[PDB]
């Protein structure tokens, strides 16, 4: 089940019961899709990452709140990049709690973005209604602050930008990346979660554990 906006720049696809994937196309150098999650809980909507900017983020929020007729209460920022923290301003003005590690908050500030909470520790478990969410900082990789999100009830891993999609042959922006450490961080994810079912890459189609292996291959 996929749902879009008249424009086709924002779409949400059902992964499981209360887990949907939101994807927005940014307009640069042209369309680059970015993934996030929408968690439909008994106490509101929880998102994993916002969008490229405030306009897209606001549109995304308006779309899901209308679809599920609920308030987006929290958002987990996986790292300080436009495709993830781009709509932080929209979040703060709507009373949406922007969770992040202290490091992500520090880098967000350094990059001219409003500051997220900086509340997430290396391992943080959050439960919204009956929806369980675990955030984990595996170490430096795509960026210094990148974290992954794990949904234990579904064994779904949001690898975010630390994980490349099956068709990706490029690592993307590595100016802020720690290429040599990237591999170790992915192994920490692989060692921590040994029963991964679905894996959501930062960009591209949902896959499985093979995406992490594919990324390690690109890094060799
Ligand atoms: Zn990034
Ligand atoms: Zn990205």
């Amino acid at each position: 089940t996929v749902i879009k906006n008249e424009t086709g720049t924002i779409s949400i696809s059902q992964l499981n019961k209360n887990v949907w994937v939101h994807t927005e196309l940014g307009s640069f150098n042209e369309a680059v899709p970015s993934n996030g999650l929408v968690l439909n809980t008994s106490k509101g909507l929880v998102l994993v990452d916002s969008s490229w900017d405030d306009k897209l983020t606001k549109e995304l929020i308006e779309m899901v709140e209308k679809k599920f007729q609920k308030r987006v209460t929290d958002v987990i920022i996986t790292h300080a990049h436009a495709d993830c923290i781009g709509g932080i301003k929209t979040l703060k003005e709507r009373g949406i709690k922007a969770h992040s590690t202290a490091l992500t908050a520090e880098l967000a500030k350094k990059n001219g973005y409003e500051e997220p909470l900086g509340d997430l520790q290396t391992v943080t478990n959050l439960k919204f209604g009956n929806m369980k969410v675990e955030t984990f900082y595996p170490g430096k990789g795509h960026t210094e602050d990148n974290i992954v999100v794990w949904l234990p009830q579904y064994n779904i891993l949001v690898g975010g930008c630390l994980v490349k999609s099956t068709s990706a042959k490029d690592l993307g922006n590595v100016a802020d990346a720690y290429v040599n450490e990237w591999s170790t961080s992915i192994e920490n994810v692989l060692k921590r979660y040994r029963n991964i079912n679905a894996v959501v890459p930062g960009h591209g189609e949902v896959g499985d554990k093979g995406l992490l292996l594919h990324t390690l291959d690109l890094l060799k």
